[PDB]
């Protein structure tokens, strides 16, 4: 059987010129840029958990989301996958501030810090700024290294 998966969002805010991106500050993933996001909670929709966890790791309310894409990560060494379902929005109306988990900043949209970002989204990134969907599947061993990945634009998520 396929392992078993835990849900997880993952959020974008795109405007025409600027992407808003967080740096994770502790534990897995820190020092690396990318969506805001977090584990989808009980009793509550994936989309809701995209707003809440937007909500609390940037501090922007957002009423509504658009699912661009859903993503499988697998670690090796580790039977639980992570299913993250991607989100992206063009409208806030507050200020991007500091959690304690993220810390959000702009970034033009000719200066994608792909460099420092997870190496998957080097992959599917560049999809959604195309306004196109996508799944993927990411085979990790650590942290850094991509041993086996699927990636297919779809015309719904």
């Amino acid at each position: 059987a396929m392992g078993a998966s835990r849900l997880y969002t993952l959020v974008l805010v795109l405007q025409p010129q600027r992407v808003l991106l967080g740096m994770k500050k502790r534990g897995f993933g820190a020092g690396r840029w990318g969506g805001f996001g977090g584990k989808v909670q009980e009793g509550e929709t994936i989309e809701d958990g995209a707003r809440r966890e937007l909500q609390e790791e940037s501090g922007l309310t957002v009423d509504a989301l658009h699912k661009v894409g859903q993503i499988v990560f697998e670690f090796v060494g580790e039977p639980e996958l992570m299913d993250v379902h991607v989100f992206c929005t063009d409208s806030i109306q507050g200020t991007p501030v500091e959690s304690d988990e993220m810390r959000p900043c702009w970034f033009q949209l000719d200066q994608i810090p792909f460099k420092d970002m997870w190496p998957d989204d080097s992959y599917w990134f560049p999809l959604l700024l195309q306004k196109k969907k996508f799944h993927g599947y990411f085979k990790f061993q650590g942290q850094d290294t991509i041993l086996d990945y699927t990636l297919r634009e779809v015309d719904t998520v």
